[PDB]
């Protein structure tokens, strides 16, 4: 689990979004495994605006932060999970690293702030849904 809180926005894995997330839907993209919902409280997270390919992610299944190199946001074929059928996910970034189902929502960050959240895993690879292209997250 895990979320990004920036301004009046909550960013979560679409597949972990709650009733309240869907009741306050701002934007969702099934191909990206992202959902954004509105918040009453002002969020403090800074979204990275950059093309960094290195950063640190939180891995709940190891209670550890790992430094990783990751690929640029891409259309990548992702195997069946249970939450999704074996399909293409867009704006996905892979790194060599540990990822289990409950690691989703783990934040990936560089020096410029939040890059994305854990979205996929398996075969010793971790996939991160990019948020750095969502410029609208940093106004109203
Ligand atoms: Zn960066």
């Amino acid at each position: 689990s895990g979320a990004i809180y920036v301004g009046n926005y909550r960013v979560v894995n679409r597949h972990l979004a709650t009733h309240n997330d869907w009741a306050n839907l701002v934007w969702e993209d099934s191909s990206r495994d992202l959902l954004v919902s509105s918040t009453t409280a002002q969020g403090c997270d800074t979204i990275a605006r950059c093309d960094c390919q290195t950063g640190v992610y939180y891995c709940s299944s190891r209670r550890k932060h790992y430094p990783v190199s990751f690929s640029k946001p891409s259309l990548i074929f992702v195997e069946a999970s249970e939450y999704y059928p074996a399909r293409y996910q867009s704006h996905l970034m892979l790194a060599v690293g540990h990822s289990e189902p409950g690691d989703c929502g783990g934040i990936l960050r560089c020096q410029h702030g939040v890059v994305g959240i854990v979205s996929t895993g398996g075969n010793g690879l971790v996939g991160f849904a990019d948020v750095r292209d969502l410029l609208w997250l940093d106004e109203e």
